[PDB]
This record gives C-alpha cells, sequence and structure tokens, in this order.
C-alpha cells in the first residue's frame, strides 16, 4: 500500500497514514536496530551552545524552508513577495551573517513550534496564542517587566489564555538571553542535615543557585522562588515576583473534610522558561510560553512521583488503607482521590484546569484535524498517554509516529 | 554506539552494550520512530513453500550452536565444534537442520527471555518445556494441549510452561493453532452489531462455528480450538471443562459485584505466535505462565472494545457518571482491580499486581544489565494501563531491540 507508516486505532479499528513525516528534516534518536523512544534526553535536538557563528550555508536553508513555510500558510507560495523575502533574507544573510523575522513571520513560527511538540496533549489550542514580542528588550530588567506582563495576561484571574514572550534571538560572539528558572513558577527545595529534602526536591539545584546570588531563603514546603535573568554577557540578576501575581491554589477534598488539613497547594501558571524555541534556524534562547495544567501533572506527578513531593503514603495512611502489601492498591486509591482534590480545588477557585479524561478526548480530535490539515501529527505516545488511567483514554490504544518537525521548542543546556 | 540509559527516579545510569548483538531490524528509522505500533509492517514472517538460503540460516544456527555451549561454559570444547559440523553437515544437504531437546529447552528460556514486551521475565529461567516435535496430527496436539493445561494450572498454582510442535518444513503447510489463546470467551455478533462476550473473538467465534461448533449464547462461554495439522483443515476440539480453571469475581466489601455475574479464566496461554531459534521456527509453540491483575481487571474487563463493563461498575457505585471530572472511570477501574486480586487470592490461584510485578521486573534489569549488558524493553507494554507513574518502570527509561531466539507475531492461517 502507501508507502508511509500505517497508524492504527485498536479501539476504532481506523487506519491513517502518516504523509506528514516526509517533511521532516532533522534526524531523532532511533535506528532500525534499536529504538530510543523512550529517552526523555536524548543527544539529538539538544541545542548544544554553538558560540561561532553557525554555517550560512545551513542557516540559509534552514531559513528558505521556513519562508517557504510561512508563504504556504498564507498561500502566496511562488508569489513576488515570497521570491522577494526569500532575496531579503539571503541578502541579510550575506551581509550580517544572520538574518531577522518579521512580526507575522515570528506569530506563524511561534504557533507552528507549539503544534509540532511531540510531547503535548494540549495541542487542539495550538491556533490560540497570544505571542508577545520583546525582540527589543535590551537589559534583566526590562526582561523582569515583560515577564510580569506575561504573567498577569495569561493568569487573567484564573481565567488562564496561553502565551509566549519572545525576547532576543542569539547572535554570535554576545551572550544569549537566558532565564535560569525551568519555570516561571517554581517551588524551593531545601536541603536538610539530614539529606532530605523540604519542599520540592526537583527545584534543589536551582533553590541553591538563587541564594548564592543573593536570595534570602524561607523554610517553608512551597516557597515561591525568585527569578534569576541573564542579559547579553552580563552575571544573572534575581527578582522576586510580587505575591498578587502568583495565583496559587490551597487543595482540598470535595468529601475528605481533612484534605485541606495537609495544608497542599500549587500554583495556577504552567510556565516553561529554559526551552529553546527555533525558527528557520534563528535560536531563542529565552522565549517563555505558558498554558494551563491537565490535573495529573499535579495530581500525579509533581505530588506522588517518589522523587517530587511523595505525598502518595501520607494520603494513603490518613485514608487508613494498608501500605504494608501491594495488592491492596492503597497506591491507586490514593492517587485517584489526590487527583479529584486538585479538580475540585481549581473549579472552587475558578481557575483553568483540564482533567486527564477531557484533554485526551479533545487530542484525539486535534489527531483527525491534523490528519486532514498535514497528513499527520508528530506524537509521543509516553507523553501523550497520562500517568493514571492510561488504558481508560482514548490515545492509549491510538497508535503514534514521532519525528521532528521545525519551527519547533528544544532542551538547551543549562547557563551556568 | 552505546545508549546512555537514565532512571529519572533514582538518577542512576547505566550503558545497553548488549544491543550490538542485535542482527534484526526494527520498525524505526532517524527520521521517525514507530515504537507504539502494535504490529510489523514487514518484520512479520513471511511463507516458507521453500528453503531459506543457506549461508543466513547457517549464520544464524552457528550464532545459537554458540549462544548454547557457551551457556553450559563448554565452549571450543570437542563437543562444540563437533555440534557445529553437524549443524553444517544437514545445512549443506537438506536444507534445513534439527535441534536437540537440550538445545530446544535452552532456545525457549532465550526467547521468553528476549521479549522486550514481557514485564514478567524475572521468572525466565523457570520455564517446563514440552517436546512436542513427535506429533503428526491435530488429534495428538490436541492431547498434548490437554497435557500442557492440566500440567500449567496445577490446581490454582500456576507453572510457567511451552509446548513446542513440529518445525516449519520447506513447501509443506505449518501445524498451527488457529485460536490466538487456549482459553478464549466466545464474541456472538447480534441482530444490530453489538456483541455478547468478548468483542475481540468474533472472527474466531464466527471460524468455529463454521467448523461445526454448536455456539452457546452466554458472556463467558469457552471457546473451542481449532488445531490445524499441515495442509489438511483444522480440526474442532472442545476443551474438557475440569481442565479449564476459572475465577469467579468477586469484590472484599461491595456486596453487589458478585451479582454481576463476572469471571475469567486462571491460565493466560498465547497459542499464535511464532517461536523462532537458530533459523529455525515453530509455528505451533504455544507458551502460558500467570496473570498480572491489571490484564483482566483493565484490559479485558474496561477497554471500550473488549467487555467494557466500566460504566455499570460506576451506577452500581453510584458515582457520578454526568461529566468526566469527578474521575468515576478511575474510581471504577481500581475497585474492579481489587475485585480480580482479591477473587483470585481467594480462589488460591497464581496472580501478581502491578506494582510487585513491576518491582520484580525492575531487578530483572539490574540482573540482565551485569549478565548481558542490557535488557531489551518495550516500555509502552512494560509500563500497566493504570497507576503508571505510581510503578518503578514508568521512570526507567528503556531501550527496546530484536534479539534472538525469539517469539514473533505470524500471518493468521486462515
Ligand atoms: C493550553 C494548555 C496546555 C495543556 C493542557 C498542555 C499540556 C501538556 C502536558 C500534559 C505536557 C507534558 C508535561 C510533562 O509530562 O512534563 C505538555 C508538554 C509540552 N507542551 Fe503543552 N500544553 C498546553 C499548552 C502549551 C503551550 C501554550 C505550549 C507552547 C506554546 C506548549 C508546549 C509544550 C511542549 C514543548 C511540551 C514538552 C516540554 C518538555 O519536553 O518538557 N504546551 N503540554
Ligand atoms: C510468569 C508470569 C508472566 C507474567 C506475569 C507475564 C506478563 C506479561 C504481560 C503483562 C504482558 C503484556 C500483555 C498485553 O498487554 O497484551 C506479557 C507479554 C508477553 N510475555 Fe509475559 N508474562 C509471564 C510469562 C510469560 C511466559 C511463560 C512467556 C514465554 C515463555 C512470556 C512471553 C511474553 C511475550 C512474547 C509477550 C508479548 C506478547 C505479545 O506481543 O502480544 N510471558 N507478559
Ligand atoms: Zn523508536
Amino acid at each position: 500500500g502507501p508507502k508511509f507508516p500505517r497508524v492504527k486505532n485498536w479501539e476504532l479499528g481506523s487506519i491513517t497514514y502518516d504523509t506528514l513525516c516526509a517533511q521532516s528534516q532533522q534526524d531523532g534518536p532511533c535506528t532500525p536496530r534499536r529504538c530510543l523512544g523512550s529517552l526523555v534526553l536524548p543527544r539529538k535536538l539538544q541545542t548544544r551552545p554553538s558560540p561561532g557563528p553557525p554555517p550560512a550555508e545551513q542557516l540559509l536553508s534552514q531559513a528558505r524552508d521556513f519562508i517557504n513555510q510561512y508563504y504556504s500558510s498564507i498561500k502566496r507560495s511562488g508569489s513576488q513577495a515570497h521570491e522577494e523575502r526569500l532575496q531579503e533574507v539571503e541578502a541579510e544573510v550575506a551581509s550580517t551573517g544572520t538574518y531577522h523575522l518579521r512580526e507575522s513571520e515570528l506569530v506563524f513560527g511561534a504557533k507552528q513550534a507549539w503544534r509540532n511538540a511531540p510531547r503535548c496533549v494540549g495541542r487542539i489550542q495550538w491556533g490560540k496564542l497570544q505571542v508577545f514580542d520583546a525582540r527589543d528588550c535590551s537589559s534583566a530588567q526590562e526582561m523582569f517587566t515583560y515577564i510580569c506582563n506575561h504573567i498577569k495576561y495569561a493568569t487573567n484571574r484564573g481565567n488562564l489564555r496561553s502565551a509566549i514572550t519572545v525576547f532576543p534571538q542569539r547572535a554570535p560572539g554576545r551572550g544569549d538571553f537566558r532565564i535560569w528558572n525551568s519555570q516561571l513558577v517554581r517551588y524551593a527545595g531545601y536541603r536538610q542535615q539530614d539529606g532530605s529534602v523540604r519542599g520540592d526536591p526537583a527545584n534543589v539545584e536551582i533553590t541553591e543557585l538563587c541564594i548564592q546570588h543573593g536570595w534570602t531563603p524561607g523554610n517553608g514546603r512551597f516557597d515561591v522562588l525568585p527569578l534569576l535573568l541573564q542579559a547579553p554577557d552580563e552575571a544573572p540578576e534575581l527578582f522576586v515576583l510580587p505575591p498578587e501575581l502568583v495565583l496559587e491554589v490551597p487543595l482540598e477534598h470535595p468529601t475528605l473534610e481533612w484534605f485541606a488539613a495537609l495544608g497542599l497547594r500549587w500554583y495556577a501558571l504552567p510556565a516553561v522558561s529554559n526551552m529553546l524555541l527555533e525558527i528557520g534556524g534563528l535560536e531563542f534562547s529565552a522565549a517563555p510560553f505558558s498554558g494551563w495544567y491537565m490535573s495529573t501533572e499535579i495530581g500525579t506527578r509533581n505530588l506522588c512521583d517518589p522523587h517530587r513531593y511523595n505525598i502518595l503514603e501520607d494520603v494513603a495512611v490518613c485514608m487508613d488503607l494498608d501500605t504494608r502489601t501491594t495488592s491492596s492498591l492503597w497506591k491507586d486509591k490514593a492517587a485517584v482521590e489526590i487527583n479529584l482534590a486538585v479538580l475540585h480545588s481549581f473549579q472552587l477557585a475558578k481557575v483553568t484546569i483540564v482533567d486527564h479524561h477531557a484533554a485526551t478526548v479533545s487530542f484525539m480530535k486535534h489527531l483527525d484535524n491534523e490528519q486532514k490539515a498535514r497528513g499527520g501529527c508528530p506524537a509521543d505516545w509516553a507523553w501523550i498517554v497520562p500517568p493514571i488511567s492510561g488504558s481508560l483514554t482514548p490515545v492509549f490504544h491510538q497508535e503514534m509516529v514521532n519525528y521532528i518537525l521545525s519551527p519547533a521548542f528544544r532542551y538547551q543546556p543549562d547557563p551556568w
């Protein structure tokens, strides 16, 4: 049949062929000999800091592909404007070694990067992204201003709006604009004398970096961390987010009245700030983006991972479950109630959130839309299927093809 | 060259060097990963009307023989040398060769050990191997199969086993078991497309009927076996009821669960896969172990295209099925899995929960890292269908590749 990957949905028995993968221009980590699809950070995309200017011949090809993508999106491929733009880009790279995007090209590129993200289950929303152009930013202080405005706009008192703020692109010999923190909102992780951790263990390194840079630490379990912002060729500067700007939700349970006594909580805005946005070969090292949470991220991963808050046993004990044996399914029961508490609480506080059932059903719609629009959709099964009740959702039974398309969001090395 | 493998829960790292011994290609390429696909597009097992290239077969045979003698610490011995000559001599003159029982036993265990989708491999060394290569008819296949079932069931104290029927031969038809498993519940299509029983077994149910079976009309009617000897139409055999151990499902605290009339068989025995050892192919080699509770409680009973009982259980529990956010599906699923564990435990039938199973698999990974420098594993199949990240394997990166001896899918015989 068709010389493309055949994809089956085992629930419905339907079949599709992915032809979009034919457009991938960047190799992944797999080979016919072995599959490395489960690796979180395979040395592939990894945007290792490439100081010296990038080969003009390579950048040019990437730039042309992106410009072609842009003109195709507005249905003017081959037009005079299309060829003239191509000429402009080639001329700008010729005399300067790099080039710059027009406003509309950046908006298109940022949305495409999200659309192309294989690990994102919320892509049905890809067309609705507020793109803040901060390419005029010239200092760490100004970065903070842009970031605070982003947070205010995106949070919108609980009715969250997806958004991305784009700071100046990378340039040869010159330092990068960087946000040291992995997310705009992170809870401190304080190493204890006995080796344990109070707070979020995932943030021990950034917490210590903040202290090394003048931050006076607290001693709580949910202390919001300050931001370490870095402008070109300068040491990072510390900035404390005004409390009124960081919306949080105290967690309570719909029927278990004691759950609220646990003093648990989480912040409303998920905003990734350490990834690199790549568009037409241009690299935006500082381009924080945010959406809204799927409840399992908080209730299952953040609160129950053994290496995170690890609250499973505490909650199970409160529920008076038999934690001495696996067959009682105490972990399963506790996790369900914790996830329900997250949903209930966000709903009570009128803060946007989506449960894993609703999110996956919407992602299935997205796959259908994309099959028609582009002939496929790059998707990472291991990241799309939720961390709890996997097979109870539709995506579990849907085979997926994973590949890299650009524009794209990529991991990049830590600045320190 | 060698992939770095990290466990995100513990921060530990290892390097898989075993993957270098892989000689068979998977479906992935640097351009795109097809790791989530269930069946191969090409990695199938094409017909065998003609003898496989002597050179290819010979290289596979030698490699296997080398594996075998290394396992008994007699590599380079006189026995090793002479065995290689025997294989060389038989292939050169006949285009094929035959395994010794001791080698078949080693090969079967290795095939299990190499299965990337199996989370129960810590048990790989404990496998009862029944040599059924002296079988010449469907009737004899039935006798062997019944004996396999009796031994494996063991009154509830399940024991892993495999029965190996005659290997495939050039230009001759294969010995085959048409059913995907030795124990399967019928799936009867009714008036308006709906299905009574197991929807996964509609096609096989109809085949049985077409071949003379008198169909029942229940939700859990055990199907008869369609056994096929070379180039003969399949023959129908009804398994003696006393040989098929079943477990009535009830819940530890929910009195009404038993009223649902749910049940499941004790013995999971895959019968439609091919066992490949040293280039030889065994088209009929049913193998069995014991169930992990999620297979029954989550997939078999809750999959939308299976018994799909989630909503019935939810209503009996008086849950709010009005919206997804009440997590009624999650609550119902947990209780259903608890009922499975409780019931099997009560009936004294071997079963393992997903937490205990994954912990043992993590031990297996460590054991294999020391013994062979790695372990092929398919993440999507190792991580349980419920409570994925609540188990250790979720946080463990895995490398998937094909090693031989191996169990592989093959075309349906009809
Ligand atoms: C509208 C709400 C959104 C929802 C519910 C959603 C949900 C998710 C989830 C559940 C993950 C996996 C998280 C993990 O397991 O670590 C994810 C990953 C991702 N999402 Fe979305 N997303 C949304 C918005 C966005 C936006 C606005 C962007 C970018 C413009 C985006 C870009 C990505 C990327 C690049 C990843 C992978 C990051 C990584 O590899 O760590 N998402 N998303
Ligand atoms: C002793 C207890 C055992 C347990 C608890 C166990 C558990 C499992 C589970 C949970 C699966 C995935 C099932 C699915 O999702 O469809 C599986 C697959 C598999 N197991 Fe094991 N296993 C055991 C014994 C065996 C034995 C005895 C063999 C072979 C001699 C074996 C060979 C395999 C193979 C080849 C697969 C993949 C089958 C397929 O592709 O559909 N397992 N096992
Ligand atoms: Zn792969």
